[PDB]
């Protein structure tokens, strides 16, 4: 698993970014967000996840709130 913070996240809309050392930032959309209760993203938020990439390029899979 990877570690890295939320770059941002437009709650509204419910998606943003993750960023992470070295790496480049990393698109993360609220299908992704793991655990209970409405999925949404705070800015700066400390994260677990995985890059998933298929035919549309990388995005952030099984977020979890740290």
């Amino acid at each position: 698993m990877l570690e890295g913070k939320v770059k941002w996240f437009n709650s509204e809309k419910g998606f943003g970014f993750i960023e992470v050392e070295g790496q480049d930032d990393v698109f993360v959309h609220f299908s992704a967000i793991q655990g209970e209760g409405f999925k949404t993203l705070e800015e700066g938020q400390a994260v677990s996840f995985e890059i998933v990439e298929g035919n549309r390029g990388p995005q952030a899979a099984n977020v979890t709130k740290e």
